[PDB]
């Protein structure tokens, strides 16, 4: 099948909130052939500012204070971190675009 395939835009105000099921918005398509690398995608929602970022994150290194739970996982999910001032959520997965998809669940 296809190598590994994410999203790579920048954290910009988005409009994607804490649902079930969300999308990056990201328009980008970042090749992660040459390594075993993974998508990655963190939502943050600050007061009245959501931003979210798409890119090649491996879920080794804990973003923003974050550590993602979900990489090896097929389907990422939005994972709630300590964050003051604001929500961020960050996920991961080795899986194509999986991260452009933000799951929000409260569980």
């Amino acid at each position: 099948q296809l190598p590994r395939l994410c999203k790579f835009c920048d954290v910009k105000a988005t409009t994607c909130s804490n649902q079930d099921q969300c999308t990056s918005n990201c328009n980008i398509t970042s090749i992660c052939e040459k390594n075993n690398e993974v998508c990655a995608a963190v939502w943050r929602r600050n007061d009245e500012n959501v931003t979210l970022e798409t890119i090649c994150h491996d879920p080794q290194k804990r973003l923003y204070g974050h550590m993602l739970d979900d990489s090896s996982s097929e389907q990422c999910v939005m994972k709630e971190k300590k964050d003051d001032g604001g929500l961020m959520f960050m996920c991961s997965c080795t899986g194509e675009e999986c991260n452009d998809v933000l799951i929000f669940s409260a569980i």
